[PDB]
């Protein structure tokens, strides 16, 4: 068995966003058995009323519908050994 490699995103995520604007995060692993866990500046991000987490096999999704300058920070999706990071700016 192999560990766990992400194939998507494979570069630094710069996300521009505004408080009236949706940021709608996506990272994808190469295998369906290590869904990655998304992080709100290393706090990890909690299922609440407006910040929904979509995941479907290999694909996991961070969608928020009014982006705060609270959201405004670098989420980290960890799978276990690699991890995609995504600087969110309002």
């Amino acid at each position: 068995h192999m560990p766990v490699h992400i194939v998507d995103p494979r570069e630094h995520v710069f996300v521009h966003a505004i408080t009236s604007e949706c940021v709608m995060l996506a990272c994808e692993v190469d295998r369906e058995d290590a869904p990655v866990r998304w992080y709100k500046d290393g706090q990890e991000v909690e299922e609440s009323d407006f910040v929904v987490l979509e995941n479907e096999g290999p694909h996991r999704r961070l969608v928020l519908p009014a982006t705060q300058p609270s959201d405004g920070g670098e989420f980290q999706c960890v799978a276990g050994d690699e991890c995609a990071y995504f600087t969110v700016t309002i």
